């Protein structure tokens, strides 16, 4: 009756009157331990199968997280180990925690002690932690496949050294049969799509479960009608910028369902409506607000025009001033010698189109440069990765999730605000939609192109473009895998070419 | 009994219900004369030698000064002079008036003549007012060296044309003993440390009294990459967020003279809440409503290198030496300001030639110098000489006080934005009283600190950047015009810091 | 003998005869270089060993130096040891202490590219990179000339140069070279040319390394009167007669300091020989051919201005307007003893006499009380001119002659005028009879020209400049306040009796 009562507080996730259920249940009979290992825990298993049947949203499985932790909370002055000890990393170059974290607060509202690291985490670090707490598994996490060729080198190094303890790997480059493969070097790893995976594992692995899961042709490029003049050639700072101005260029469905992980398959049409009028809106007017008072949100951009040319395969990078080649950008090509991005910059000393003699840097023109490239680095600082680390030391899972999925989406925002002003300077802008749901088509003159995109894929390149541009400028760098930190950042090639547009090799 | 009544008025400083004590004073007996020179001075007296022993902050002793200027103002239609005349300027080349000012307040309200006759007054013009007025001594002002080297040449002007009468002499870079070497030029001169004993030299001499009384850098990581070559101009900008960059015990103590000597410390805690904190709210409200603060930058980055001892800026378009500063060195060969900048031709450390202008590089360029000016402009110049005119003296002292605090909180603000612009904030403090000294990557050198003294430097900074362009000139001396103005050198090495040559 | 006589027709120096002698040797087994490094080079040697020893004057090296000049123009239709760059620096005119090492340098055999005066340090460079020379020479008189030489070679080791470079000139002293090293580690001095040719014999290895109650003045009263001018103002005089400026010359100036004939290496005797014989017919010789052919141009910008003492600067007032144009601040002597101001009137002083009558009226009023004589001359361009030609055709003894007698000639010419300007002040009545008696200094006041002790800073003279405008006698400053063209000087004029030369240490 009162134990059914703390059992669906936690599913419903209603945090306001635990503390008087609490204190009214130890004094009835029951122990501390009792009640956080029965009806707290069973509400925590319920709501993890609520999430595999598709009935309940992410953000309410936090706010189900938050009253075990505020339950736990309560119940440490009155007890007078776990289920199991997990070591947790993000691999060595790798900036990214959103994906760990999850898991980190999943394992531990379901008893396992979590040991998480953190980030940049070597392979020396992990295993130190390892014999300090003799753990039942390791788990290692990544994003892109620098840090999955880390994680096979740390597997390396773990068979050399005599390990055969699980080791679960989580990543998005990071397939099922990829991991299969890697039991060649270390047969005791296994994968982890999400947080109830790692769940699933651990539970198999420490022995409350039974072992099921540890058992046509393009059409030809032209010539642009013209290359258009940049207001400057060389790199700039820009950093008095509107956080409610970069506000309306926000993908919304990108932060409500690919970052907060608001549903649409698992509810109707009203319910959707519903859900993000009453929950997601709220939430996003609140954050803005707040990042513009308390100022978590650091908007910063370095941004810049280049004299390049196409040689061959190659497109070069001319100084403004010397007229040197400072650096060789090759993409790669589609697969029966289709599309590739140098098809949209002009051939190195090619007949000018029009007047670019009169305008194009001297040295540049004379070593053969005849078109132009924009460059831009956005990022929102490290206050917002400050800002979301606070939120999670102190058990705010709920705010975590939704202040790390601002800051991404905000910072993308800042990345589509300034794409649009490098259009304006340009003189490309023309064309454009006044309004923001237009740009969602890519209703412009020419493209943007991250490095990690199909066109091209190489996160080394960041490291040209770096030597370009000097992204410490704006406070960031490159990782030991090419990653950019702090990780509200992201850097693009700009084309001008009215042909331009995204496209993948396979 | 209604005369220590009115003596007590001057002391505590208490305006409302004068007018009606003053009229009582002269149907009972009393000629309008015998109460200034009787009660109402009497409490005047009292209020110094309270401030001699530092009993009496100098806020209250300005607002005992109105008490006297509206009880003469009130008797001036029932009489139809005074202790002495007195010609009083600041000389030639010089903007600064408040140590001047100060002496016009406590003179005119201890009887005196005071013919005050501004800033950037030449020797021909003072001595015009010596033949019309006929005073009994004349007041030479001015705060720095080439400053007090006008007053020298005045001095020598003065005894060629054959003056002989009492000249006094106040400023900061004077002493004491450069005065007494003076009358080797001019026997007749006087130094004045403050007001006061520029109101005891006068009784002295007006004859009240007798009538002397005198008295190892290594290389940066990198050459940062600045976000233009050129000057730029930034106009607009917020009074708020700039009122968070002042040093507030600069303004109470510095400026305004609120005191913790003769006084508790818990006292002093209640009178910066009282009365100094709610003036400073007070006045940002009223700056930012009125509009007599006007906050402007100019500010850029120029193509440098060492050459020897001296500093060479390059045009960011020909490569041309524009201007070569030479920089004053330690005592046995220490520090200097051209210690922090890269040797012309030097083999550069990254990238440099990549980005540095081509010519200015080809002509051996291999650093880059920040350079800002940043003024209030000329409206709180315009405010103060309100306030002083129509007689609110305590208020005076308030609003320049608050311009000159301001100023340099501008310039602290803008040399942070600089910082953020250069790419080398990212060691700078959270908090704003970190600040204040280092805290930060580099340094900031305004011309007149000790590490770049000569004000003359000043004239290239003017060619450079153009101060007209935010409404700033320099004067003969050098000084900046208006006063509520300061430029700098901004230094990116991370080894920069204050320094004196003695 | 057979090349003995050749080594003994550099030395004692006969020109005229040598192509026999030189066409004689060929034929007799010898070639046109061995000639030329064995017999005259080994004269050439002992010319200079001569000169070291002082056993041999000046001129008889530039008559030795004339020998192997033609001997190698004969030997011209049928390399060397070293390249050296030659420059006098930026700002600086004087090029006799450079064109005496391109003499000696040359006629030892080394390639010289003289580029001449005011030669700035990116015009020096661009010869090194053309010519890439054993070594870079450096000429200046002056203390700012020194200042440049310094500022070169910062530029140089920064720019990455670490090649021998030599330094010559007056104001520099060997102590101050070796404190250079800290800036520029193979910086050299070289006294004369001769220690130039040792260094550069052993920088391209021909020779193994060495190289590589104090009295006070009188109290200074007022003068009698304040004397009237002729005018106020700036006047041109042209046409100046050379016969009657002749009279003028400080010989022994001339013969000793210029020419550099010499005793103490001789008697009494052969010193009057040597005068009477050698110094005095060439004297005769250039004054009747610079009359005839006209290569001094004597010429004088002169001039009065109201003055008047403020402190210790002189105040220039002008006779329109009454405005103080320029102030000059001249040195005391140690000890506060004399300056050229305790010569002048103090401002606003009570008249001596009749002066309120005469100074000009707003001058007056604005407190002058006094005079000043203001003098600059030339002998033109033509001198310099005439030198060039002199020295581009090989006749090195007579460029040495006519450098020397139009330096003496310029200064002769300001003594001239002087005596003029007292004549006109009306100060002229006690003069000296006698030319011997003048350089005892027997007249009313005294001339200073800047670079003398007591007006030493030659930057005064750009205020002079300003005044009188110097472009009128075709005269300019340099960067260096050097007047260019070298023939031409400036002084402030006196008019005080008791004024007279003196030092300031």
């Amino acid at each position: 009756p009162l134990l059914e009562r703390l059992k669906r507080r936690v599913v419903e996730g209603r945090k306001q009157g635990l503390e008087a259920d609490l204190e009214e249940a130890l004094k009835a009979g029951h122990k501390p331990l009792d009640l956080i290992n029965g009806p707290l825990l069973a509400g925590m298993k319920e709501v993890g199968d609520l999430f595999g049947a598709g009935k309940m949203q992410l953000p309410f499985v936090l706010q189900a997280a938050e009253v075990m932790k505020r339950a736990v909370a309560y119940l440490e002055p009155h007890m007078e180990e776990g289920k199991g000890t997990l070591v947790l990393a993000t691999v060595k170059g790798d900036v990214h925690d959103i994906g760990k974290n999850l898991v980190d607060i999943i394992l531990s509202n379901n008893g396992y002690r979590v040991v998480n690291l953190g980030i940049k985490v070597p392979i020396e670090e992990i295993l130190k932690a390892v014999e300090a707490h003799k753990p039942h598994a390791v788990g290692m996490s990544g994003l892109l496949v620098k840090s999955t060729l880390v994680m096979k080198e740390n597997l390396e190094y773990m068979r050399d050294r005599g390990y055969t303890l699980p080791v679960i790997l989580g990543g998005a480059a990071l397939t099922r049969s990829y991991v299969e493969e890697l039991r060649a070097i270390y047969p005791n790893v296994y994968y982890a799509e999400d947080a109830f995976e790692g769940l699933r594992l651990m539970e198999e692995l420490t022995g409350h479960a039974p072992p099921e899961l540890t058992r046509p042709r393009a059409r030809p490029v032209g010539e642009a009608p013209a290359v258009p003049r940049p207001p400057f050639f060389g790199v700039r700072v820009e950093e008095g910028l509107d956080l409610a101005t970069i506000a309306h260029y926000v993908n919304k469905l990108a932060l409500y369902r690919g970052q907060w992980g608001y549903s649409r398959k698992g509810l109707s049409r009203e319910a959707w409506q519903a859900l993000v009028e009453r929950e997601a809106e709220p939430v996003f007017q609140r954050l803005l607000k707040e990042a513009m008072a308390e100022g978590w949100l650091e908007p910063k951009v370095l941004y810049g025009f280049f004299p390049v040319a196409r040689e061959g395969e190659e497109l070069l990078v001319f100084s403004p001033e010397t007229g040197e080649v400072l650096e060789r950008f090759r993409f790669p090509r589609q697969k029966g010698g289709g599309l590739s991005l140098v098809d949209y910059f002009r051939p190195r000393f090619a007949a000018p189109l029009g007047d670019e003699a009169d305008w194009m840097p001297k040295e540049a023109f004379r070593a053969g440069a005849r078109d132009v490239l924009g460059v831009q680095l956005v990022t929102m600082g490290e206050a917002p990765s400050r800002k979301a680390q606070a939120l999670f030391a102190s058990g705010a899972y709920q705010d975590y999730l939704f202040v790390h999925g601002f800051s991404v989406e905000m910072t993308e925002a800042l990345a589509e605000y300034w794409h649009k002003r490098m259009r304006q300077m340009w003189g490309i802008a023309h064309q454009d939609a006044t309004e923001i749901q237009k740009l969602f088509q890519q209703g412009y003159q020419g493209a943007r192109y991250s490095f990690g995109y199909p066109a091209c894929p190489d996160l080394a390149d960041q490291a040209k473009l770096d030597r370009l541009m000097g992204f410490h400028r704006v406070g960031v760098r490159l990782t030991e895998n090419f990653q950019l930190e702090p990780e509200h950042a992201t850097s693009a090639l700009v084309v001008h070419h009215p042909e331009a547009r995204y496209f993948s090799v396979d």
